């Protein structure tokens, strides 16, 4: 594989460079590969990295280019005027803009393969898109190609889509190179910011909902949603994966599955991004989603998660049943047996399944992972697989029958639950899950967790876990170091998806920062360790779309400008989930916050959705975030889009 042309350190501010002499008559087949290492000096406007065109008047629509948008989209066009053929292939959120005050160096590539009739695009080690098109065009197919340009496209004798930046290195090949060669050629520093990668140990092509936490030992812990049937919240097959770093985030463990069902296996699916397929979903699969981490005072770690039985969306879960039944003062999980209409059974002591009608134990029992036994032996069901030719079918593998499955003999109430697991070794191993009792009441479903961390209120030792119902905040708490759980339900002014996080301002004084349906971040204050809550106030410097986004806010252990500090991450834009910012807030003696500093994470039109902050052992700050707009139907089912970055406080002061 030898380049037909190579150029280096080409600095441009809109005007481009003519390379026609060097490239006219190099592309005999018509196929091509172009690999471009670049950085942008200005991201505004549509910019072409190179352009091969018919430059004569009348032939404005006869060209091939690779382009970048101010939102980080990478794409290509291949067009021919006289035949009115117009190919466009792209993927949102493909490149980085700026990082810590400097333009980021990216490496992207295009492959045009006339035998396969495909265009492929690569960015920073990932094949971001591959598309077979019917009206395929290569360089020879376009009539009268006479101009070859770096950093623009010559249309009707004028430069269009002028690039602003430096082409550090650009290589043209007169053939289609193979996938692994180009992935490798595009690998760079950007590629190293992934902790979870598509089709890693987890078997998932997709991830959403990152969480970071630092343990007392100096381990930095991460969890994430491993979402297997694309990035849909529901319906989907979702596991919680984890990974950790014992060296201040420089290196991470291979990801482990920590909360998982096996009614479907953990295997990679190629989820359609086209408008006609992207609404496809994995239907019948039990799920964990939305993790919350806290470390207790005794150094045991807790992790909570939402639990969804197979076929239960957030929208279709019954809201008028907890899934639990009260018998002689105790709460017990109800079960319906196949062929019954009513819920005649309960799980009591030792997981023994009781017939409530007779008040006698049956021969069935439920294990600590919700698996169903009969006379002490496991019942089985066939595992499902997914295939695209979409079809879901039984694959011949037997797994334990489970109360959360579609094919179970005994089934839970089709509603959402909360489960928690604990670790005595800083997240190397975990207990079996405990389903949370019906803290909201017997005739109400469980709340939904606000992903991220919980806190320990220093003065009382109260454990606080943020959650919400749709209409209320539900602050789940324990006053006996996690042996028992209660909830403070707080009515909100409207139907907020009130994903929240807590900070402590001073002893006894806490604030819950949350998403709303009004465009603002709300904060509620408690001066009695969470027992009662003030009316909401709103941050005046963040302005988001009405749907909102999850946020992250943490306490920071070191003084900044002599003051106690908190650190907030959120998008900040009414155009979408964009324009990520980190804000440093300094607490005053009266417990108001001086929001003194902010730092923009990349350019304002680049994507920034859910995020998580942690303080590193060395007092740097770790950030992981969805670097795309996770609301947009245009940015679903994207691979390798949740990076991790470390900041110094001095970095966060700038902007
Ligand atoms: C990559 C891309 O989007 N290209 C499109 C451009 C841009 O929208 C520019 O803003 C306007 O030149 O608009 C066209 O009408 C054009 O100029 O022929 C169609 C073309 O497909």
């Amino acid at each position: 594989n030898t380049p037909v042309l190579e150029k280096n350190n080409v600095t441009l501010t809109g005007g481009g460079e003519n390379v026609t002499k060097e490239l006219k008559d190099k592309f005999t087949s018509g196929d091509f590969t172009v690999v471009i290492k670049y950085n942008q000096s200005s991201e505004k406007g549509l910019q072409a990295l190179f352009g091969i065109s018919n430059s004569k008047p009348g032939q404005q629509n006869s060209y091939v280019d690779v382009f970048l948008r101010d939102n980080g989209e990478l794409g290509m066009e291949a067009r021919d005027t006289s035949s009115n053929k117009n190919n466009l292939v792209s993927r949102p959120a493909s490149v980085w803009g700026k990082y810590k005050q400097e333009a980021v160096t990216n490496t992207v590539a295009v492959v045009a393969d006339s035998v396969k009739k495909t265009y492929s695009l690569y960015a920073n080690g990932t094949k971001v898109v591959e598309k077979k098109v019917d009206n395929f065009l290569n360089i020879k197919d376009i009539k009268g190609i006479d101009y070859y340009m770096l950093g623009g496209v010559k249309r009707a004798g004028k430069t269009a889509f002028g690039f602003n930046g430096t082409l550090e290195n650009i290589k043209f090949f007169n053939s289609a190179l193979d996938e692994e060669t180009v992935k490798k050629m595009t690998t760079n520093a950007v590629t190293g910011h992934l902790i979870y990668t598509a089709n890693d140990t987890t078997g998932s092509n997709y991830f959403r909902i990152p969480v970071l936490y630092t343990f007392s030992n100096g381990r930095v812990f991460s969890s994430i949603d491993a979402r297997y049937g694309g990035t849909h919240d529901f319906l989907n097959k979702i596991n919680i994966a984890t990974s950790y770093s014992d060296d201040n985030g420089k290196t991470w463990t291979k990801p482990k599955l920590t909360l998982a069902f096996d009614d479907f296996a953990p295997v990679p699916l190629e989820w359609p991004r086209e408008v006609g397929g992207r609404d496809l979903q994995i239907s019948g699969g039990a799920t964990y989603i939305d993790s919350v981490i806290v470390e207790k005072k005794n150094k045991q770690v807790l992790m909570f998660a939402d639990v969804m039985p197979a076929g239960v969306s957030f929208r279709e879960a019954t809201r008028k049943d907890s899934g639990y039944k009260q018998i002689d003062g105790n709460y017990y999980l109800k079960l319906r047996k196949q062929g019954d209409t009513d819920y005649n059974y309960t799980i009591r002591e030792n997981g023994t399944v009781y017939d409530d009608r007779t008040n006698r134990p049956t021969e069935f029992s439920v294990d600590k992972n919700f698996g169903i036994k009969q006379n002490g032996n496991y019942l089985t069901v066939e595992q499902y697989s997914v295939s695209f030719e979409k079809t879901e079918y039984r694959n011949g593998t037997k797994v334990h029958m489970n109360i959360f499955y579609k094919d179970a003999l005994f089934k839970v109430v089709p509603t959402n639950y909360i489960a928690y697991i604990s670790s005595n070794d800083h997240g190397e191993s975990w207990s079996a899950p405990t389903l949370l009792p019906p803290i909201m009441g017997l005739n109400r479903n469980a709340p939904y967790l606000g992903p991220g961390r919980g806190i320990i209120e220093s003065s009382t030792g109260r454990i606080l876990i943020p959650s919400y119902t749709g209409k209320e905040s539900a602050f789940i708490y324990s006053d006996d170091n996690g042996a028992s759980w209660k909830v403070k339900v707080v009515p909100l002014p409207s139907s907020w998806s009130a994903e929240a996080q807590f900070v402590e301002l001073s002893p006894g004084v806490i604030q819950a920062y949350m998403r709303t349906n009004n465009g603002k971040i709300a904060y509620l204050t408690s001066k009695d360790a969470g027992t009662t809550w003030s009316a909401p106030e709103y941050l005046k410097f963040v302005s988001n779309p009405s749907y909102g986004t999850q946020l992250s806010i943490i306490n920071y252990s070191q003084l900044i400008d002599g003051k106690k500090a908190v650190i907030l991450s959120t998008p900040n834009s009414t155009n979408g989930r964009k324009h990520g910012q980190i804000w440093i807030g300094l607490i005053n003696d009266d417990n108001t916050i001086d929001w003194r500093y902010h730092h923009d994470v990349d350019y304002s039109n680049y994507g920034y959705s859910y995020s998580t902050l942690t303080e590193l052992p060395n007092h740097e700050i770790g950030l992981m975030f969805e670097k795309f707009d996770s609301w947009s139907r245009n940015e679903l089912h994207m691979k390798n889009v949740v990076p991790y970055i470390t900041f110094k406080i001095e970095d966060l002061k700038k902007n």
